[PDB]
């Protein structure tokens, strides 16, 4: 069957077509990419711009798969993404847990007073409890009288999700499911082995950075900040008086996250606006602009872990990340992220990349594809 994932980002839009296989693997058949215009902080700013930009990437990806695209799996992120842990319970009719006995138990967990500005997009039943038998992941067929569930809720702003959905429908597609950007990137960068000990995946992009914490194989918290790779590009464009279109080229090419990792002999050529000569600038001086901003972006991540570990260690649940912090997304490709993050996070830090991709491994390499390939891992589960 044909499977499609769509990552509408603040900088680039990525579309991926894939095939389902018996063992549970994703054979990617087609890939598409296009720059995104009219998009800020994870949400849209110009609807007509993203409709063309998301049709540009979805048209070159169906050509590269020889099949028309109908249903897609889109991703969305933003500061409105909130995570809630809720508990539900219910009786067990006939002393044998069926599917109805769980939906009624999950229904009680997600029936909360949320409002209307918010809408829930993920409901993740984690651990069940059938009559003093705690720690049960899938209680189908088990015998008992009463069950208890702890369900993880992830909600988002409704109006900021309606704008993203309309851009996909305006192209002639139908959305099958909306996936959180940090949850998809997590589900395609770390392995189940990395989930048992503990991990903290961050998806630093252009508009937003997406945080996900797994301590034991279950999502423990979800938090999103609207400061990312575009807030540091402006820092370059401001401190040196150059356009953002030019300050972005001297960041992708000559960017460094730690000023003590570039020699004093490295010089970069920053242009000038209007038609004036381009003066040479020390790459170390440019790295001295990128470093203080990247450490603040990780201070928000490090203080989020501290507040979550204080709610997990003080609650009788696994709380330590023995595998450290994993950095994915386009902004995690700048020189020195590993050494800049290890200086703020006491734990180890690595940079994740989409793994175990079958075919088309010439465009599914760098970590700015982790979200798009995480939607494929989410659409495989059907
Ligand atoms: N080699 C590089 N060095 C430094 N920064 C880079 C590099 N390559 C890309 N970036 C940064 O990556 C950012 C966008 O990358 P990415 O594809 O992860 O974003 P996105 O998915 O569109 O955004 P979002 O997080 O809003 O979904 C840009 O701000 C750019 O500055
Ligand atoms: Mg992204």
């Amino acid at each position: 069957n044909i499977i499609v994932g769509l990552d509408i980002g603040t900088a680039t839009v990525s579309a991926l077509v894939g095939e389902v296989l018996p063992d549970g693997q994703v054979n990617i058949i087609g890939a598409g990419s296009s720059p995104s215009r009219g998009m800020d902080k994870g949400g849209v700013n110009d609807l007509e711009s993203v409709v063309k930009s998301v049709q540009r990437a979805v048209d070159q990806a169906e050509l590269m798969a020889e099949c028309q695209i109908s249903s897609v799996f889109i991703s969305l992120s933003g500061k409105h993404i909130a995570s809630r842990i809720e508990k539900g319970m219910g009786t067990i009719s006939e002393e044998e847990v069926s599917q109805d006995d769980m939906d009624r138990a999950i229904h009680t967990a997600k029936s909360i007073k949320i409002g209307d500005e918010q809408r829930i997009l993920h409901v993740i039943p984690q651990e069940f409890t059938i009559d003093y038998q705690e720690g049960i992941k899938n209680p189908l067929g088990l015998s008992g009288v009463r069950m208890e569930v702890s369900v993880h809720l992830i909600s988002c702003h409704n109006d900021m999700a309606r704008n993203i959905i309309k851009a996909v429908e305006r192209c002639g597609l139908k959305v099958e499911q909306l996936v959180f950007s940090g949850l998809a990137s997590s589900n395609a960068v770390i392995t189940e082995d990395e989930r048992e000990l503990g991990v903290c995946v961050v998806d630093i992009g252009a508009g937003t950075m997406d945080i996900s914490i797994w301590t034991g194989g279950a999502l423990r918290h979800t938090e999103v900040f609207s400061y990312a790779g575009n807030a540091v590009t402006s820092d370059i464009a401001f401190a040196f008086g150059t356009p953002l279109s030019d300050a972005e080229e001297i960041k992708v090419k000559y960017g460094c996250a730690l000023s003590e990792l570039v020699s004093k002999d490295d010089t970069v050529n920053v242009p000038s606006v209007g038609g004036r000569p381009s003066r040479s600038l020390q790459r170390q001086t440019l790295a001295e602009v990128i470093e203080p901003r990247y450490t603040e972006l990780m201070g928000l991540v490090n203080q989020t872990i501290d507040n979550v570990q204080a709610k997990l260690r003080e609650n009788g649940v696994k709380h330590h990340l023995a595998a450290g912090v994993v950095l994915t997304g386009g902004a995690a490709q700048i020189e020195g992220v590993v050494e800049c993050a290890e200086r703020v996070f006491r734990n180890q830090v690595r940079v994740g990349k989409p793994l175990e991709v079958s075919g088309l491994t010439d465009y599914v390499k760098e970590p700015y594809h982790s979200t798009a390939v995480g939607l494929l891992h989410y659409a495989r589960d059907s």
